[PDB]
């Protein structure tokens, strides 16, 4: 039926207005979780039933749950 987790767990450090849907918004403490990661200062995930891509300076990869 459906999977266990998708993504890897991060907290977005600053706010993100995204501007259109490729780019996805972000605020100060909510955290998102990163399916891909679209360049080496990019990232992809989903938030608030949104998915989008935005910069890992703005976000921080979290510690702790890992299952490879």
């Amino acid at each position: 039926g459906s999977s266990g987790s998708s993504g890897r767990p991060a907290r977005a450090k600053f706010d993100f207005k995204a501007q259109t849907l490729k780019e996805l918004p972000l605020q100060k403490g909510d955290i998102v979780y990163i399916y891909k990661q679209i360049d080496q200062n990019w990232y992809e995930g989903e938030h608030h039933g949104r998915v989008g891509i935005f910069p890992r300076t703005y976000i921080e990869l979290l510690s702790g749950p890992s299952s490879g």
